[PDB]
């Protein structure tokens, strides 16, 4: 399945973490407060993060401080609150990694209590 698909959450809902590693784009699943539930192979190839070492940590506080801003983290909380997280925008990842421009797609998961952050290079 492709990045930005209109029903991407349906497709990923039925995938085990083994299949998540096969996606063409980065995929991070977070709970309502931003804690990392899943972190696929594609994302680690972009950021250099070891899934083993980031799963369980908080994305906005510990792992990705540059995303702790109104336009990323702020948008995330608004979507968690409204129950309708679904937005795509461009961003630059630069903490402990070479500055990398990406396109981000945040979307609520089907469980309704977990959320997706999808990433691809631009
Ligand atoms: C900005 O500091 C972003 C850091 C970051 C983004 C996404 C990741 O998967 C890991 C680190």
């Amino acid at each position: 399945v492709a990045f930005g698909s209109e029903d991407i959450e349906n497709t990923l809902a039925k995938m085990d973490d083994g299949q998540l590693d096969g996606l063409a784009f980065g995929a991070i699943q977070l709970d309502g407060d931003g804690n990392i539930l899943q972190y696929n192979a594609a994302e680690s190839d972009i950021t250099g993060r070891d899934p083993k070492q980031v799963i369980g940590k908080n994305f906005f506080k510990d792992v990705a401080p540059c995303t702790d801003s109104p336009e990323f983290y702020g948008k995330f909380k608004e979507g968690v609150a409204s129950g309708n997280l679904n937005t795509m925008f461009e961003y630059t990842f630069d903490y402990q990694m070479t500055p990398t421009k990406v396109k981000v797609h945040m979307k609520k998961a089907l469980s309704g209590d977990s959320y997706w952050v999808f990433v691809k290079r631009v």
